[PDB]
């Protein structure tokens, strides 16, 4: 939807609740599970995501059937018959490479396109496959396409991940959970997506110890059956909305959700002279009317500050008071929304991957562009505290993971049209 | 053109000659330079390429009286009524703020839309701003225009640039030709397309020393006059045609050309194996049939290895004998094309500016997308030695800055065919 462009009236203290979705990064990894499963299987809290939809699409391409409808994703890997997934989709998402781990270990055999570039840079799929090797796999990598095999099944092995990879922890966890024997997997991301996964695993009849550590130690088994499973609440979707109530002014109380899911960015807010009241499912942030303090922040592996909470964090500072730093760790060129902040009259200075923010009292309504997924958050929270009126294009990139997006802000007061 | 696509296929030995066109990356500054002509001016060896048509565009957005023919861009700005550059131009490409130093130098106004993001990782524009401020331009950046102003002529000042930047030594230079007094830019850049600038504004009228070197002494005069003036020839098309018959195994003349503008790449093609001959306006490069050997190289600014042809000679290190370091300094998100290279069999390694190509015998055809102009003929130069069939998506980049590219590499036997 290229030509999507969102219109923002900028100045609406906000307020209200917002309910919630299940995590973008979650649904991804568990749908690719969905492989594993010898009888029907049921996911639900799934948000109507483009990704989603790309997985989806790409699992019915494997013959699997498979509906989607409300919120709820139902396979029957009865009708799988291969285990390719084509150029056209994978070019489309890179998490497209998570069916790699369940059709290798599921069926001996995968294809899977090579997965390019990522637009706020990204690693190669390296260790991915490392991994996979380490389980007994032979990779060819040739054409544009992943090869993989093997005869019967996995090995029980030793994994160890040189750098922190959240996809190759899940591509390993589901190969590894239907292998011959027992696999350890060290240096693996603590990301409570990867948790998730595991306790979806665990429900289809997986052997898993070690959840939320970076070691993690499978007990391989024969097969795995189907289960109902709901998918966790979107901790990035969570900070983005508490992060419109800062940026504003305002109040917005998020349900639905897990506050021991961010306690690094709930810090952060507090930090910025919020109010944070919480309970077990729901956080309320309130901002009193005042101006955040700028906040500094570096980007790290979970449990520490993430990567997909910058751009809106910085954002929130852009107006803040006083100035902040901040250091990219987890991503190469995930500063994409620094100029079109600037556009807005944000003072912001970049080095490499540390970046200098100097709040501003106000920011200028300008038209801007979206570049990817959380840079347009990161622009439309900037709309929504601008003077004047705001357009962003190439807003299609915030329909990869906050469904209903519009209507959730209109009901916190948000000025926001959707021209498309 | 989104939707244009190249389809190559492979193998074939390039042999024959090229004409190369007028620099690209003359021909932008050489465009904003007649806003200051007094009467009509005519650029010549003008290539037909989207910036150039954006440029021309933008001009004729001005009020000026402007004509595009063949190689020939006719001005008279007589009838020039504002010193406008709008948004919609201006995100189509950075180079549009090369109009802010002549319109603010002669008319003592401008109001140019603020650069957004560039897809390789620029740096801001604020060496341009500063610039101006050190010959007394007064400059507001809001609701996402530089607004820059004088009352009467700038005054002739000291410029120092703390980074070296082509655009904004283009800039400031047609800006202190028109100030009052004398003018000392230091760290300027020496960029062969600096020069050809120097040189059109001196047959102006101008008074500018320092031709050549990081010192530029200009003595503004009340006014300019229009000439006549010919596009110095591409350095980076030229390298970009030889590469194809380094590649290749073949022979390739470049024509209409001058290799004192790329001794740093000529030598690097030496290095690689090739005979390089040469004449006063053209050069050959002769591969022999034999694979190049792999040669390292670092981005500098010129005389030094360009970065512009960066990715180019990494296409040609990618089937090379042995190990190539190459590390670029000069563009934050210049690497877009090492997954692409990667799905075609290349083996690259990255680690943030700096990267490891290990040579391998063969590429494999496979679908790609380009990513920014430069990359889209290294994906080129890849299909053009790979085996099979590739389809390159998003070729549009690549009419940025190779007119008749098509044509000029059939020309020299390559089977390659828009889809359009
Ligand atoms: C990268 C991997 O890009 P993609 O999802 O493939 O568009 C990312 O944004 O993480
Ligand atoms: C940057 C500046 O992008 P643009 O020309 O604005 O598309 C570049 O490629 O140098
Ligand atoms: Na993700
Ligand atoms: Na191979
Ligand atoms: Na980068
Ligand atoms: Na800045
Ligand atoms: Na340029
Ligand atoms: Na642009
Ligand atoms: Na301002
Ligand atoms: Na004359
Ligand atoms: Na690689």
């Amino acid at each position: 939807n290229a030509m999507d462009k969102f219109l923002i009236t900028g100045g609406v203290k906000l307020e209200g609740e917002v309910r919630i979705s299940g995590a973008k990064n979650a649904a991804l990894p568990l749908l690719a599970a969905m492989i594993l499963a010898d009888s029907p299987i049921t996911l639900t809290n799934v948000p109507n995501l483009k990704d989603v939809n790309t997985l989806v699409k790409l699992i019915g391409g494997l013959g699997v059937t498979i509906s989607y409808e409300n919120d709820t994703v139902k396979a029957d890997t009865s009708t799988l018959d291969n285990q390719f997934a084509p150029y056209e989709l994978v070019k489309t998402m890179r998490a497209s490479i998570l069916v790699l781990g369940p059709l290798l270990a599921r069926y001996g055999n995968a294809k899977v396109s090579l997965p390019g570039g990522c637009a706020i840079g990204s690693r190669p799929v390296d260790q991915h496959l490392k991994a996979l090797e380490a389980l007994g796999a032979h990779i060819e990598v040739e054409n544009g396409y992943v090869h993989a095999t093997v005869d019967g099944r996995l090995k029980g092995g030793e994994v160890v991940f040189d750098m922190v990879t959240v996809g190759g922890t899940e591509n390993i966890l589901m190969a590894a959970a239907l292998a011959d024997g027992v696999t350890t997997i060290r240096n693996a991301a603590r990301e409570p997506e990867i948790t998730d996964l595991a306790q979806m695993l665990i429900k289809m009849g997986a052997k898993i110890e070690g959840l939320d550590t970076d070691t993690l130690v499978v007990t391989g088994v024969e097969s795995l059956h189907g289960c109902e499973y709901a998918v966790v609440a979107d901790r990035i979707e969570t900070g983005s909305y508490l992060a419109a109530a800062a940026i504003t002014g305002g109040r917005v109380k998020t349900t639905h959700t897990d506050p021991s899911l961010l306690e690094a960015v709930l810090d952060k807010f507090e930090e910025m002279g919020a109010e944070v009241t919480r309970g077990d499912d729901w956080i309320e942030l309130d901002m009193l009317g005042k101006r955040p303090k700028a906040v500094s922040f570096r980007t790290l592996p979970h449990p520490e500050f993430p990567t997909d909470m910058q751009a809106q964090i910085m954002a929130v500072n852009a107006i803040g008071r006083g100035f902040a730093t901040i250091s990219e760790t987890i991503f190469e060129n995930r500063f994409m929304h620094v100029p079109e902040l600037s556009r807005m009259g944000a003072n912001i200075q970049v080095e490499g991957h540390d970046a200098v923010v100097t709040g501003v009292e106000k920011l200028q309504a300008a038209p801007v562009m979206a570049t990817d997924l959380r840079a347009s958050f990161s622009l439309v929270l900037a709309a929504l505290v601008a003077e004047g009126d705001t357009l962003i294009d190439r807003i299609y990139h915030i329909d990869r993971g906050y469904e209903h997006v519009e209507e959730k802000l209109q009901g916190l007061g948000a000025k926001i049209k959707r021209v498309s």
